[PDB]
């Protein structure tokens, strides 16, 4: 695809984009710790655009964190899970495009990932 | 654990076992269409086991229909699919278990299939 | 300018769009039995577009069926469904546009709904 | 019947429990800090039972970690996920029963929460 980093959220319950979910992006450095990488929301489409160019998406261990107890907060739902979270590496073998799909329910949520080469 | 099939339904938006599900088992015939061949409702535990015995479970295609629609409707919310529908053929290689799993929510759904084999 | 239905599948085994999936949709008609709609095959995307326009795309009920057997046969791996199938209601509440997911493995398979709105 | 917390875990790829799976349950501490709870691995029926007791088993958020990529390798599969995390608040509602499943593929995963009434 386009972007190095994608992250498409949806809602199982209204059949919908789920909008306005926090995402934050962390990286591991050499110690171990977690670092700050890159954050927003999704838009009307359920999609977040522009976390990261390929220059900065260096190879490594991510985590992705999407703050779903907000989303049903905001509703009047009181989910189970504090916050939905994907730890995955990247780039380790070759610089990759990554588009991070998850779907949303109360008690649920099952998430994807679809890695796609830039290159020929 | 007898009874080579079972159906065990979830609820994705209670975090609980789908009670009273209607679940419609069909088998293929020879002349090409389809025929009863059981029927029942989950319990409790969200689960429907003594459907048949594993002597009147002959290989062949089968159709495990949940009415998926009446669910919803009960609890005030429109559903999207009509239903939920598992084709499958079974025991094509020798006689086995088979545990169709559903994960339900109002706009999706997920079927996972169990086999597991007993010591011949 | 976009159309109605579209079909979107994803590989969870590959993390890949799937291609080349066999998809049939089927309209029922008054007598109860079903009529034949549209058909394709996903693309390199593992989407599917150009299915039928607004005006073909009336009120009614529809079953999209995806041919998840040959799928996976073709790839040496032995799946457990026949096809995945998604029966729902189309243009209920006046013309929408549908999207329809479906997340494919060996023995699993979960499938999702995106209604939205052309203008709102 | 007697375990105040259960995990079940499937393999979506051959259909069928994800035996051997190492379970790491974490408890929020007092000072803000994880402090360790439980540690197992899933049985031939994929899943764990000795994990707690209905008096350790208190109030609070508690972190499953499933060991996922560990999993897939012993296989000879490369996963995309690092692993797979269920953070959760308990007994905030009494003393319940918690079952946390989760459907393993190498590039998805589903979990989903099933919250019992042990005397109702
Ligand atoms: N007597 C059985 C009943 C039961 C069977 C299954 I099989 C199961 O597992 C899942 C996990 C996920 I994630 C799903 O999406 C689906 I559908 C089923 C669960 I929980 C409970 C037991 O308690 O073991
Ligand atoms: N980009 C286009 C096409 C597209 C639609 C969907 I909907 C989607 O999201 C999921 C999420 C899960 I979870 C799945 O299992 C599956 I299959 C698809 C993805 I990625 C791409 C659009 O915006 O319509």
């Amino acid at each position: 695809s386009k972007c190095p980093l994608m992250v498409k959220v949806l809602d199982a319950v209204r059949g919908s984009p789920a909008v306005d979910v926090a995402v934050k992006v962390f990286k591991k450095t050499a110690d171990g710790s977690w670092e700050p990488f890159a954050s927003g929301k999704t838009a009307e489409s359920g999609e977040l655009h522009g976390l990261t160019t390929d220059e900065k998406f260096t190879e490594g261990v991510y985590r992705v964190e999407l703050d779903t107890k907000s989303y049903w907060k905001a509703l009047g739902i009181s989910p189970f899970h504090e916050y939905a979270e994907v730890v995955f590496t990247a780039n380790d073998s070759g610089h990759r495009h990554y588009t991070i799909a998850a779907l949303l329910s109360p008690y649920s949520y099952s998430t994807t990932a679809v890695v796609s080469n830039p290159q020929n």
